[PDB]
Order: C-alpha cells, then structure tokens, then sequence
C-alpha cells in the first residue's frame, strides 16, 4: 500500500476548561495489540495496565501506548449537577507516533437540568 498506514505507538491528549470544579469527566483507556489488549502508560513514560479508566481531575491530560497496537481507544462521558450558566470546554486529540490523527472539540453549559453528555477518541476505525 501507498496510502495512510501508520501504526505502533499510539498517544492520546485531552484538555479541559471552564467550570472544572463541579463537572466529573470520566475516560475509559485502552486498545488491543498482536498480543491481547495493549498496556497503557502515565504522562511519568511509565506503564499502569492494559485496562482502567481516569477521571479528567486535571487541566491537562495525556496518555500514551509503547509499540505492538492497532488503536487506542478514549471514550468517556460527562456530567454536572450545579445551577445554570457553568460553562465548559474539552478538546480531545488522538495522535499515532509521530502525528496527530484525530480531533474532536465539545463544549457544555448547564441549562437548570441535571448536565450528561459522552464522547469517544479512537486512532483507527474498520
């Protein structure tokens, strides 16, 4: 093939901003390999499982594979429990490894109700 084909280490950025606060953002981290599911590693270089999930209870977020995967996967959701008016930005960005692959942006702002929404960050699709 002479086409878009890059695989290996897959990487993963996300970002929030506004009322950060009081709305919970909650990611599920993963991928598969020629291997079973893929390890996953900390913004330290350091491994900490094949699966889990992390609350975005930072401004800023990473996460990163080694070599052997296929994708990796970043799927999540929100929610908040507060008056109307609290804003909200997340910027959700997928990288292979050297370039960036995938983005999405979203934005949230409490109405009166109770605020859920979800969202999903794959680098690589069938």
């Amino acid at each position: 093939g002479a086409s878009d084909f890059q695989t290996g280490i897959h990487k993963i950025v996300i970002q929030q901003s506004g009322d950060t606060d009081s709305f919970e953002v909650s990611v599920s981290i993963g991928g598969a390999d020629k291997g079973g599911p893929a390890k996953l590693y900390n913004d330290k270089g350091e491994y900490i499982g094949d699966s889990y999930s992390a609350q975005i209870r930072t401004a800023t977020m990473s996460c990163c594979t080694n070599g052997n995967a296929f994708f990796m996967t970043c799927a999540g959701s929100v929610s908040s429990i507060s008056e109307a008016g609290k804003r909200l930005h997340i910027t959700v960005i997928g990288y292979i490894d050297d370039k960036e692959v995938n983005r999405l942006e979203k934005e949230y702002i409490t109405d009166g109700n109770t605020l859920i929404e979800t969202f999903s960050v794959s680098t690589k699709e069938i």
